[PDB]
């Protein structure tokens, strides 16, 4: 199967017990999809929204902050992309109330003739990769350790429950991370984005894929060599955005001695031995019966953490914080 597919996608969604269009917070309008702009009112439904500004703009979808006193986002899409709305309601269904901080909650759906608006929750503080920006923007250029760290253990810690939830989140990237205010109180971060997520729930068990990523470099391990793969995309994913934040720039793998490793000499990389065994492991995957635990692969993470970095932490967050703030009133 090809899963991202629309024919099958479509086929998929039509097959359902519980349709889309079943859903109680589900609502179809048969008519086009509005025009929408920042600082201008418009209606949705039975309720009048006011559409403050533009938050950003992803490969496909422009996401806007709105109110009514509570501030939420509208995220615009054309076509209408009820699949992103389907999974994000199975995860939020198969997830621990206790994990769903750590993603985006969809209120409601509202699809149109030829487009969509998903209503869902609103992290305030910019993405992952803005993050990465502003430390370009200052004298010690790349994000510190202890931050870089933290923030890729909870990544582990998140697919971990993603994937406990038999789903794929097939886009994992710094742009797809966001922080939020819970972040000034890496508890605030949160995974977003599931438009080109996979249920492995709607195929038969042990199903693989071949289906391979439109550009080069955003192929994972297995599509480079045109092997099989599921979860192992989200590994790759993971691997790349800690690539992000410890380089600056996207990952590029080669090949050697039949190992897959980061391009790059890593030099002026502090922790190389736990960075090696780290990317090692994540883009070495034997098969898809044989997935790293993602938790062993956060300890060995934390064992360095606690051995360096929990004394510092508090002021790492802090100087990171004045940068968001700096960004957020301008
Ligand atoms: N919950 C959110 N809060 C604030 N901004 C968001 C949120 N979700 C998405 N965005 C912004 O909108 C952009 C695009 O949304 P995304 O879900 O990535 O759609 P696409 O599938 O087009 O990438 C993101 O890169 C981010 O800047
Ligand atoms: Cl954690
Ligand atoms: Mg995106
Ligand atoms: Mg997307």
């Amino acid at each position: 199967p090809n899963p991202w597919d629309d024919k099958l996608i479509f086929k998929l969604l039509s097959g359902l017990s519980k349709p889309v269009s079943s859903y109680p917070n589900t609502f179809e309008w048969q008519c086009k999809l509005p025009a929408i702009k920042p600082k201008t009112e418009f209606q949705l439904g039975s309720k009048l929204v006011y559409v403050h500004h533009l938050l950003g703009e992803g490969a496909f979808a422009q996401v806007y902050e709105a109110t009514q006193k509570q501030k939420f986002v509208l995220k615009v899409q054309k076509p209408a992309n009820p699949w992103e709305f389907y999974i994000g309601t199975q995860l939020m269904e198969r997830l621990k109330p206790s994990m769903q901080h750590m993603f985006m909650k969809f209120y409601s759906a509202h699809l149109f003739q030829n487009g969509s608006v998903l209503v869902g929750e609103l992290y305030s503080y910019g993405t992952l990769l803005n993050a990465i920006n502003l430390y370009k923007n200052t004298p010690e250029k790349v994000m510190p350790q202890g931050l870089v760290i933290s923030f890729a253990m909870r990544m582990l810690y998140m697919i971990e429950q993603v994937h406990d939830c038999e789903i794929i989140h097939g886009d994992i990237k710094p742009d797809n991370f966001i922080l939020g205010n819970g972040f000034l109180e890496s508890a605030g971060l949160a995974l977003i984005d599931l438009g080109q997520s996979i249920d492995m729930k709607l195929f038969p068990k042990g199903t693989i894929f071949t289906a391979k990523c439109e550009t080069s470099g955003f192929q994972c391990v297995e599509m480079l060599s045109n092997k099989p793969w599921n979860y192992q995309i989200d590994y790759f994913g993971v691997a790349a955005t800690v690539y992000c934040m410890l380089f600056g720039t996207y990952m590029k793998v080669k090949n050697e001695g039949g190992e897959c490793k980061p391009e790059g000499l890593f030099r002026r990389l502090p922790h190389l031995d736990m960075w090696n065994e780290f990317f090692h492991v994540m883009l070495n995957i034997p098969d898809c019966h044989h997935l790293p635990s993602l938790d062993l692969l956060r300890q060995k993470l934390k064992k360095v953490f606690q051995q360096h970095y929990t004394n510092k932490i508090r002021a790492l967050r802090n100087r990171l914080i004045v940068l968001l703030l700096e960004c957020k009133r301008s």
